């Protein structure tokens, strides 16, 4: 579990991320809890550029490492660790379905039984407020208390978890979710949904 | 014939699958028939980790191999062998059109000649039942009487054929069919479709 | 211009429509103008396992080699080589878009100037009839009389043109221009077109 | 920064645009300020058998290099470095999503905080004017002078940056906030949007 191994993990990770076509040009952000703090990718570097040296460790305090520049987005990064105790990486991107499902203002409800995956009965969308500011931070922060994943209003998602391979797992999974619940709505409004005792049962057997 | 050389099929139909972009994340699984009941993927392991000696042996009275975690939907590739003799592999999957015509509760109609391709003039869609349960599979073996695939609402896909490489075929062309159907759906409500004596035509030439 | 160096180039022309996205499974066909009839794929044998010898003659007749069987919709092949002479290769897939169109039967009118390319301000729908039938190779024969390319009613799409490179190339633009109108369609109708002067002079620029 | 060097740079630029999913069969082009004109890819070469001594050299005054034919579309690439001085990299392409946009004649209004990577609260659409002629170039550079990409009616997308890895960086975006627009639109008209108050937080902090 040495820094270096870490930061391997995350490279790959904004590697794979951009293979399932979660992740356009320089859009997407991940980042690991690490020691007091985390370590993220930094801004300006394009993915494929990227090497072990260019991650960057910022303290639980927010100071980041001398001479790196850490993401622009690393705000809302620290704010799911402090509101999530059990995440231990978290993955944002801005995916062009949960995007496009984060225009309308919607959250995306019970469509299919893979909802449960982030944790109740649907996908939530925090309200706008610019990027890397400290109020996004704190929508963010209440849209996670008690589910693992939330989509920002006119900007993306971010999905946390207790390791890299399955908080990428879940941001993939959001975007399907998203895609179906587009696909749908484009012919019917509202779009049947499953209820809440059904999810309650699926729930159970996760 | 050997159980290693079907192992070896059914974790490159997987590959396969996922290639031609029916599977995402950990949602589908392939089984085949094999001696008394099937050889399936387990639970768990992602499909890029998956070896030989990963596949579960599940027999007739749906006891598992020692040690080893089948898929946590075996019990409807089950019923699919159970309902039809004739098949010898299955595929399912959570195929993003084929499950969002699925959570509209239709059936694929004829809005193509290759839907004769499952057996008849549509794709049903089998009710809601709880993943992994007996009601699921009795609604599954049910709709596969007279087709060989079938969606399931608010759920997936399940196609089933004489050996791996066409049921692979058969589960991406009802996904050609889904998208088709939806396509249409959004600019015309109903689809124009083919009359079942056009239908019935071509059954008997293919 | 050897039977074998032709051959090759068919192979290579079903992998090039299968990387592009035009051809799902065993759905196309490609051809080509040779001696006194044509050269074209066989029925069944999945591309990935084409060989050079697999490739069959069918004369002008409508005889085809021995011991081969040419693909099931060989007689259209023909009557796009006897309708337009100037026709050397020919490829028909049913893409996904271009067959979605086809399904509302529905021309696609000119909006966008690349719509020149297959010769006129539309690309025609041809009614439908079943497929390998000399019904449906009327109706392709008298929709190719001034167009290089048309939609085939609940079915698909053929191309022709003077080589495999531009026939392929053809059958691209048009798959494109078929998700230009759906998109476009799908938010209004109807779709703004250029005006038929308008059209007049991009053709006369090509 | 040698001709070499930046021929080199157009290829590379012309494959990662194909990658991306922004350019089919030869309807992109890529040039680059050189001198006291530019230098642009050829008209007919296929982009996977350009090499470097294809790319043509257009001088201020319009006059190509003998032998060699630049694209069709050469004299837009001209209006837009002599519109925007600071433009050392254009790129063109008939992407999907942006030609869709392009169709309806709407602008790209602020339906995401990254719009402002153009320079503004939208992305135009220049009217339509046949390919290759000066009327064309006339509304290019009237819409480039104070955004840095622009649709072109019935037609496709035109983006400028200091470089061509920001060119096809910004083109990429554009085809996003394209397909987010359209997406969105299926399901609403208008779509929601930001404040031009907060687009100009978001250019400040840029
Ligand atoms: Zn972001
Ligand atoms: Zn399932
Ligand atoms: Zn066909
Ligand atoms: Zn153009």
């Amino acid at each position: 579990m040495e820094r270096n191994k870490l930061a391997r993990q995350i490279i790959d990770t904004c590697l794979e991320m951009t293979r399932l076509g979660l992740n356009q040009g320089t859009a997407g952000q991940v980042s690991v809890r690490y020691q007091d703090g985390m370590l993220i990718t930094p801004t300006g570097i394009p993915y494929e550029k990227l090497t072990e040296s260019h991650i960057v460790f910022i303290d639980g305090n927010g100071k980041h490492e001398e001479g790196k520049l850490p993401s622009s987005e690393w705000r809302f990064h620290m704010a799911a660790y402090q509101s999530r105790p059990d995440a231990n990486a978290v993955v944002h991107n801005h995916a062009v379905h949960c995007t496009a499902v984060s225009i309308l203002n919607r959250s995306i409800p019970a469509i299919h039984y893979m909802i449960a995956a982030a944790g109740g009965n649907s996908i939530p969308c925090a309200p706008y407020a610019t990027f890397g500011t400290r109020e996004l931070s704190e929508h963010v922060a209440l849209a996670l208390k008690n589910r693992k994943a939330t989509l920002l209003q006119h900007h993306g998602l971010i999905a946390c978890e207790v390791n890299l391979e399955k908080a990428l797992w879940l941001a993939h999974e959001v975007e399907v979710l998203a895609q179906l619940y587009l696909t749908t709505l484009a012919i019917t409004d509202p779009v049947p949904v499953l209820s809440d005792e059904e999810i309650a049962v699926v729930l159970e057997k996760f």
